[PDB]
């Protein structure tokens, strides 16, 4: 009753914002490269820069929404490569080439707010899905190792966005296998167990989607 889709190429390496506020972008394209890989049977690094720079309904370095990122995809006729339109960790003017173009997307759905029984159908279904969290406690930022629960977690104060890119139990912990944008280095290489089912630890059903391919 578990899936790990690192295992199964539906996931790019772990990436590093850096001093952008850009985890939103890095959520969108690593949800994107999911259904890249479920729709073609192949994927590749798709542009945060392209969503930081071209969604004008986001704050490029200072935060967005994944929806709003599917909904530019949709609506822009594409989304290019990181290879085409490279990551410079900065806002700069919309550049986008439909040359570079290697993802479309036909609308998004988001989960039901607050229920993890929907997200995890979501990631069964699906694939890796946005998701967003509070990841404003200390104890998170130096998690290394097991199924991260702190009593502390503010599931009303959503401020950073990951991806959720499977479920399972560790040592009798239910989990969901985060995706985080801090670089290999963070984590467990770039990765984090979050606690599943214990009434929505860090709000990681609240604000959940996925995009149409
Ligand atoms: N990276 C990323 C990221 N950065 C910010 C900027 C805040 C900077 N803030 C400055 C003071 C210290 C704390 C961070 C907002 C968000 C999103 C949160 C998650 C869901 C809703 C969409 C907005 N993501």
């Amino acid at each position: 009753d578990s899936v790990d889709y690192r295992k199964k190429g539906y996931v790019t390496p772990v990436k590093n914002q850096g001093q952008c506020g850009s985890c939103w972008a890095f959520s969108s394209v690593g949800a994107l490269e999911g259904q890249l890989k479920k729709k073609t049977g192949k994927l590749l690094n798709l542009s945060p820069q392209n969503l930081v720079d071209c969604v004008s309904e986001n704050d490029g370095c200072g935060g967005g929404y994944m929806t709003n990122a599917f909904q530019y995809v949709q609506k822009n006729r594409g989304i290019d490569s990181e290879d085409a339109y490279p990551y410079v960790g900065q806002e700069e003017s919309c550049m986008y080439n439909p040359t570079g173009k290697a993802a479309k997307c036909r609308g998004y759905r988001e989960i039901p707010e607050g229920n993890e029984k929907a997200l995890k159908r979501a990631v069964a279904r699906v694939g890796p899905v946005s998701v967003a969290i509070d990841a404003s406690l200390t104890s998170f930022q130096f998690y290394s190792k097991g199924v991260y629960y702190d009593e502390s977690c503010n599931s009303d104060n959503l401020n950073h966005a990951v991806l959720a890119v499977g479920y399972g139990i560790q040592k009798g912990n239910k989990h969901w296998i985060i995706k985080n944008s801090w670089g290999e280095n963070w984590g467990n290489k770039g990765y984090i167990l979050m606690a599943r089912n214990k009434n929505n630890a860090c709000g990681i059903a609240n604000l959940a989607s996925f995009p149409k391919m």
